[PDB]
């Protein structure tokens, strides 16, 4: 080794650099990894038979060790080099990463009534092991907090782990699985050592960048006719009797919804339309029991967010779908019953084109069975499974959004996007479990069948490295006239966006979209 | 530039310097908010620097005697340049770069 507590075991890379296609972006930053459960697994359970609803029982186990959350992008990616990223290209998608614990150091803390100091203990050693072969329940990707802070001078308490499982009620049924996490392989780290490992993601799709310069509709020539014909008239033309003929004509520019398309916008499952006006909307509370839900193991599960779907129509800002759109929080906002200004809501605008709107009607069909008796009857169709001859557009990244998911290991996937958007994937990077190694305080001199239940407090701090090595998909486009682009205000303002304020709070204004950049459907 | 000195394209690069913040006891239950308590700290060192300088030589033909800098013949209370009984250095002059006489 010839290392020891005399030397630095990692030095601090916070560089990104951008290299032909690919661009190899790197971080660091200060974790602190308090005791958890005083070094217990509990069985964790919320009834039914209390306040809470059928919905919300759980069963389950928290565990004393804790886990890394990297799976934001505003970790790796600092808002400059994620404007280069969607300002100059059409997609991008990760190659390999690699990862690195070093300079670790472990602390002791000790009470003598009210006094409090905090010493070093070099004996003591921490647990890491990469579960690499996804035998445990997979947590990164649920949009939990406690990712890697964005801003690198904030330093970041490591998030507790724990799972859950089969419930029935507050109960566990036959099938509850419980994973002792000490039971894995783990190397166990001491001061003078750093820890280390390589994964390379599988081949996966380019996410697309790109919003699209043609509605789906919109597809045709508006020069030239169509040598095929629609059924346009049914009733006499130009008479006072409206007795019935079948006339046809061809479909023109003159009248473009009748021309006979290729193909069909993506699927579409409503969702119930709130207005920001706030006295458009109704006089009530509409938004748990009016809400969209899906109905699983008569367990209700509101859909939050929902397949990728256009956020409104043109020419209205305000309406947005109620659990539709991915909704953020501004710097310090409220967990519970926050103002509408302290929240942030995308909006998928962009994808308008491919896409319908979400908070409306997918479309039209015929109900009944036409007689000269009987006229023609025709419902909405709310929810429409995909269909041959759909194409839509995935939700686009945003920079405080998640990089990635776990693709359920099941028989059965529809075109396996996430939805809350990133990268889907069948092996995703493996997450990291890291715990203090509980050192006993003084056991008793005769000898006892229990075990220790005192410990000596303790929690330990060091410095992790993560670089993701992108590959970056160049944009090569003819398009004559400028393009859009995302760009910082031009006016004056009381403090500099995406950059600390007087009290030293960092605080990201607004979210930032991956589309900009145009391209031909 | 105007107080005087080497211009140069490219300066010497500066060098930043901090110690690695290290955090208190952070709490038994998770919380968002960035760790706010850390461990008072402060470090010591020994810093070295070299500058190798260029002198350009002096060859002047003028007969008479130059001008020198030269300190205090006359006796003083406390020698300059050094230390004074309180043990506070003390530079009581400045001192030019012009003495040697040249043709313009």
């Amino acid at each position: 080794g010839a290392d020891g507590v005399g030397s630095s075991s990692g030095n601090w890379h916070c560089d990104s650099t951008w290299l032909g296609d690919r661009v190899i972006t790197t971080s660091t930053r200060t974790w602190a990894l308090p005791t958890y459960n005083n070094h217990l697994y509990k069985q964790i359970s919320n009834g039914t038979s209390g306040g809470s609803t059928n919905d919300n029982t759980y069963f389950g186990y928290s565990t004393p060790w804790g886990y890394f959350d990297f799976n934001r992008f505003h970790c790796h990616f600092s808002p400059r080099d994620w404007q280069r990223l969607i300002n100059n290209n059409w997609g991008f998608r990760p190659k390999r990463l690699n990862f690195k614990l070093f300079n670790i150091q472990v602390k002791e803390v000790t009470q003598n009534e009210g006094t409090k100091t905090i010493a070093n203990n070099l004996t003591s050693t921490i647990q890491v092991f990469t579960d690499s072969e996804y035998q445990l329940p997979y947590v990164l990707g649920s949009a939990h907090q406690g990712c890697l802070p964005p801003f690198p001078a904030d330093v970041f308490m490591i998030p507790q782990y724990g799972y859950l499982t089969l419930n029935n009620g507050s109960q566990a049924v036959g099938r509850s699985s419980f994973y002792c996490l000490e039971y894995f392989p783990s190397q166990m780290l001491r001061t003078g050592n750093n820890f280390e490992f390589s994964y390379q993601f599988e081949d996966v799709p380019f996410h697309s960048s790109y919003a699209h310069s043609q509605s789906l509709d919109r597809l045709m020539n508006p020069l030239i006719d169509q040598y095929l014909y629609y059924l346009s008239r049914t009733q006499s033309t130009g008479g006072t009797q409206g007795t019935q003929q079948l006339l046809f004509s061809q479909a023109g520019p003159a009248n473009m919804s009748a021309q006979a398309k290729n193909w069909l916008p993506g699927p579409c499952y409503r969702q119930q339309r709130v207005s920001t006006t706030l006295s458009q909307n109704n006089n009530s509370n509409f938004a748990w029991t009016g809400a969209t839900k899906y109905h699983l193991n008569g367990r209700d599960s509101l859909v939050n967010p929902g397949v990728a779907m256009a956020t409104h129509k043109d020419d209205e800002e305000r309406f947005f779908p109620s659990s539709g759109v991915l909704m953020f929080g501004k710097q310090g906002a409220g967990r519970d019953n926050v103002d509408y200004s302290s929240v942030m809501l995308t909006s998928e605008e962009e994808i308008k084109t491919t896409n319908p709107v979400a908070t409306e009607q997918y479309g039209v069909v015929a109900d009944n069975l036409q007689q000269t008796n009987t006229g023609p009857i025709v419902g909405n169709v709310n929810s429409q499974g995909a269909l041959p001859g759909m194409v839509w557009q995935n939700r686009d990244v945003y920079l405080q959004g998640p990089i990635w998911a776990k693709i359920p290991h099941t028989d059965g996937n529809f075109h396996p996007s996430p939805l809350m958007g990133g990268f889907g994937l069948k092996h995703p990077p493996p997450q990291i479990l890291i715990k203090n190694t509980p050192v006993p305080a003084d056991p008793p001199t005769t000898f006892s069948q229990a075990k220790l239940a005192s410990f000596i407090t303790q929690y330990s701090t060091g410095q992790v490295s993560v670089e993701i090595e992108w590959e970056l998909q160049k944009e090569n486009s003819k398009r004559w006239n400028p393009e859009i682009q995302y760009t910082s205000n031009y006016y004056k303002s009381t403090n500099v966006d995406f950059a600390v304020n007087t009290e030293g709070t960092y605080s990201e204004p607004r979210p930032i979209g991956t589309r900009y950049l145009t391209r031909n459907l």
